[PDB]
């Protein structure tokens, strides 16, 4: 499985692509519902570039998929963050 | 799609599955701590949650989701509040 370093940013240069909305977050999970060119290793975040993390796995019915981003334990803060954020849009690095 | 009148009758042998962990857009969420297609599930109270829709995550600790109809939208509100609490499987 892939994982993302602490000073990761995306920079403010490159696109970046609706994908979803940011639904739920659970346990370390986050789940964004599907709303787009996806990849293994894709990575989410919100459109202020606030990174949220990489496909964990795939999940719902092929016309509306649903996303799920398990975050590690060292990404805590992290969570609680998103955590509070649900609702908004997310989007997919490219 | 359980009819209107369906309840879990107090006499049924009920049996813990998991922990309530999420509701969004009327789906329910439970993660498992034998189950069968078409299982239905409920709290410890047999308050209804429903019919098993998705068996997903890791064999090991898998996830159920458990789609409600439009029709079941005031059970989904009071479900979303009561994250946390055991899960069960009806039998």
């Amino acid at each position: 499985v892939p994982e993302l370093p602490e000073d990761y940013e995306i920079s403010e240069k490159t696109i970046i692509t609706p994908i979803g909305v940011l639904k739920s977050a659970f346990e370390n999970n986050i789940i964004i519902h599907a709303t787009r060119v996806l990849k293994e290793g894709s990575i989410f975040c919100l459109e202020d570039r606030t990174l949220i993390g990489m496909l964990t796995e795939v999940f719902g019915p092929l016309q509306n998929p649903f996303y799920r981003i398990k975050l590690p334990d060292s990404k805590k803060n992290l969570f609680d963050e998103l955590k509070v954020r649900l609702g908004e849009k997310a989007f997919i690095v490219t």
